[PDB]
């Protein structure tokens, strides 16, 4: 049993991005309303054709902002949703998946993938799915981009369609 051990995931989902396929394994028992956000959110297309608009080097890349302005979004349950937080899934290793919020309790529709460690997010972001070791190449490549100094690239990747491969809700 490694240090670090992750509980087991329960739901899949598939980006087809501009950078190649990212499959997200989810964390449904641990981050429910995080995962059921994702999830619907993904079914309704509400991800397709969306940018990743913000890439720190080496930290992390953002995207799920269906206006690419890096401000907007907004979650299905008609208000941002309460942090979901688990002392076994950490900012320990790059390949992670969280929600992008500007304090407590505010997730909406953005989210982004760590490139890195991220521990001092740890409690402060709610973590609901990791990328695929098999994955995390293509993951990494949406961070591959000249970017300007508000931390856009100039040539976002996108999002081309979002489909769930396992749907833990059914």
């Amino acid at each position: 049993v490694p240090r670090g051990s992750e509980p087991p995931t329960n739901g899949k989902v598939l980006l087809k991005t501009t950078a190649g396929d990212i499959d997200i394994e989810l964390w449904s028992k641990e981050a429910p309303k995080a995962c059921r956000n994702f999830i619907q959110l993904c079914l309704e297309a509400y991800y397709d054709n969306t940018i990743f608009h913000r890439v720190v080097p080496g930290f992390i890349v953002q995207g799920g902002d269906p206006t690419g302005t890096g401000s907007g979004g907004e979650s299905i349950y008609g208000a941002p949703f309460k942090d979901e937080f688990h002392s076994r899934l950490r900012f320990n290793r790059r390949g992670l998946v969280a929600m992008a919020n500007a304090g407590s309790h505010d997730n909406g529709s953005q989210f982004f993938f760590t490139l890195g460690r991220a521990d001092e997010l740890n409690n402060k972001h709610t973590i609901f799915g990791k990328v695929t070791g098999d994955t995390v190449y293509n993951m990494l490549r949406l961070s591959e981009v000249d970017i300007d100094d508000d931390e856009r690239p100039h040539n976002p990747h996108k999002i081309k369609s979002c489909e769930v491969l396992f749907n833990p809700f059914d």
